């Protein structure tokens, strides 16, 4: 049994909720909660600037030493830092972006590194501003993740059409 509330179940180990991720955070204090990061942990928007905005930019801080000492992430890459005020940890994973050309096959990659975490709390991978196509990205994460995933959905009208849609 785990902490998780209101949860639409889609597969055995995958489930889903419309929740705005931070505020799903604050209350169920997860294990790992996942960022759309980007390669260089710049964290300005989407579900990585509400994330560092609520850990009043202590995840910004953190990321750039990280970043100064081991440079950039591979696209479809991780790393595992500090969770802050949201969880114990945060697993930061990228996504290839579409607005800047990168390739769809590496949201496989992206979401195999959730399977290295028992439960997590996570958003779509590459949705939203990344460009791609969460319909998709939901049907990934299914056929990828092995691990019981929790997925945050921030748009209602979104959230509808992924359950209404999902095979
Ligand atoms: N409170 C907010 C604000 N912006 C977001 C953008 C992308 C995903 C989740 C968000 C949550």
């Amino acid at each position: 049994v785990n902490s998780f509330s209101g949860y639409l179940k889609l597969t055995d180990n995958v489930y889903i909720k419309n929740a705005d991720i931070v505020e799903e955070a604050k209350k169920v204090k997860p294990t790992v909660v996942v960022n759309a990061a980007n390669v260089y942990l710049k964290h300005g928007g989407g579900v990585a600037g509400a994330l560092n905005k609520a850990t009043n930019n202590a995840m910004q801080v953190e990321s750039d030493d990280y970043i100064a000492t081991n440079g950039p992430l591979k696209v479809g890459g991780s790393c595992v830092l500090s969770g802050h005020n949201l969880a114990k940890h945060c697993l930061h994973v990228v996504g290839p972006n579409v607005n800047k050309g990168e390739d769809i096959q590496l949201l496989k990659s992206a979401y195999e590194n959730f399977n290295q975490h028992e439960v997590l709390l996570a958003p779509l991978l590459s949705a939203g501003i990344f460009g791609a196509d969460p319909i998709h990205s939901l049907r990934v994460c299914v056929d990828t993740v092995r691990t019981n995933v929790y997925l945050a959905v921030f748009d209602k009208n979104l959230y509808d059409k992924l359950v209404s849609s999902f095979l």
